[PDB]
């Protein structure tokens, strides 16, 4: 009674990137049962298309395992993928609990292999407990300041002086559970190229494989720390150490007291295609 | 280029029991594809049906999304259910690590709706630590004596005064996960019907809906300490307290120092079906 197909989101390859399970025609769903179906599949997060309502191309619902988020980057860009099998526009507008969120659809042959979405515009502070994190991740200090940026989300960012010290990471995942309503995102590299490991036992996930959510802001924080100018798009890879490589692109416009746009954009795959009863 | 099915386990309506994702014809799979292809669903298992090796009909593998089992209870009954799909024989003999397992299928017009398992002989000691089981739990004490039960997974099971009390449980999961490579099982009840909670981080669950693995154990525990006879069929209710209402039926025969027969039923039903492009 309802298709649904899983996209491996910021991949070009299957069993790359990060899954997510997008459900079509889900009008008929209550959000009672459209939970219930999140769970049932356990993926980080399903999606359901439903009818728009304040003039986009469709809305699109998000659930966890456990509860409906409002937004939530690599789950989106995955239905906007997903999507663009059923539409011809080059552009597709997805109403959210956060708003209706811009994707260019990138086609070749008729399919999509790619989209580009805006993102909210985060806001930013210190974290304040440095020593409790650093201690945590096994680490004495951070390149650049530790701050906490929310989009939805809440992500914080603790740089690392090279891309070896950053996969040499083995943190204390009882210790970053004190860490409550955000992820852990560790970041290295230079210039247009820059590496990332996020954890978050808030969240639900060990060690993440693509963090939509998570690139937006991670390039505010290079260009706010000077690795970057605000305009400049960098390529983030990102689960390599758990065989989940990853590659989100991300650009920041404007200036830290002024951002015009978020972009975020990547890859993706379907993975499967099947029928649920219900 | 693979065809799998979504079967609630333990389950006759779609939503409840357990589910597991069985994958057909994986002959050309690569056993690092299968793990990669069951960390991609993340379901609490996904099984892959091969070609027999030692006389049986299929050789079934069973792969948690990190690990590859030798024996599992509601992956298994699953499997058998997906697999009457495609068969017409009455009884189903399917190869594991752990020997052959035989199987009794039952259909209506074609449809194989539940299915009969033997299990593996358990053997089980007393745990020994009581007192931090019981303070992790929230309670003072148990009914019957507190046995940790082997027959691939471990199984520990400490008793509860009534239903009521049961469902009360809100336990400590930090303080849970330092019992490591066990499942614990807290039940309630009395005569032929019993209710049972399962809560393992060992296992990678919070709480799990139909402990297939637990239920010819909890007949064993039963019969040892005098609740039911050797021979004696158990109708066990888990996974009420989560929404996911499973009914798992258990026998054990002969006598503890000799059993002869491990006896595990319940009903199976198909969510979904679909395809995979690897
Ligand atoms: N994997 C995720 C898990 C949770 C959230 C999240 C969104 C809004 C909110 F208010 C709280 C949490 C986002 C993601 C993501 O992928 O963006
Ligand atoms: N959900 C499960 C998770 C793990 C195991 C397990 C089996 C064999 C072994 F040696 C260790 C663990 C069984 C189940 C089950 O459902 O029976």
């Amino acid at each position: 009674m309802h298709n649904y197909v899983i996209i491996d989101a910021f991949a070009s390859v299957p069993l790359e990137g990060n899954p997510v399970a997008v459900f079509f025609d889900a009008d008929d769903l209550p959000p009672a049962q459209m939970q219930r179906i999140a769970r049932e599949m356990n993926l980080s997060e399903s999606t359901f298309v439903l009818k728009p309502r304040n003039g986009g191309d469709a809305l699109i619902r998000i659930f966890t395992p456990v509860n409906e988020l409002p937004f939530a980057g690599h789950p989106l860009l995955g239905t906007a993928i997903a999507l663009g099998a059923h539409t011809d526009n080059h552009r597709l507008y997805l109403e959210t609990q956060m708003g209706t969120i811009a994707f260019e659809l990138e086609r070749q042959n008729g399919s999509v292999i790619a989209a580009s979405m805006d993102q909210p515009i985060p806001t930013w502070t210190a974290l304040g407990r440095d020593a409790e994190l650093l201690k945590a991740l096994g680490i004495s200090d951070s390149t650049f300041p530790i701050e906490i940026y929310h989009n939805g989300p809440r992500h914080v960012f603790v740089g690392l002086p090279s891309i070896d010290a950053l996969s040499a990471l083995h943190p204390d995942h009882r210790a970053l559970s004190n860490f409550h309503d955000m992820a852990i995102n560790c970041f290295a590299g230079a210039g247009r190229r820059w590496r990332s490991r996020m954890f978050s036992p808030a969240y639900g996930v060990v060690e993440d494989a693509a963090t939509g959510s998570a690139a937006g802001p991670l390039a505010i924080h290079l260009a706010r720390h000077g690795q970057i100018e605000f305009g400049q798009p960098v390529e983030i890879l990102q689960g390599v150490e758990i065989g989940r490589p990853s590659l989100m692109f991300a650009k920041a416009e404007g200036r830290a007291e002024q951002l015009t746009r978020v972009e975020v954009s990547g890859n993706g795959v379907t993975f499967g295609r099947g029928t649920i009863v219900l």
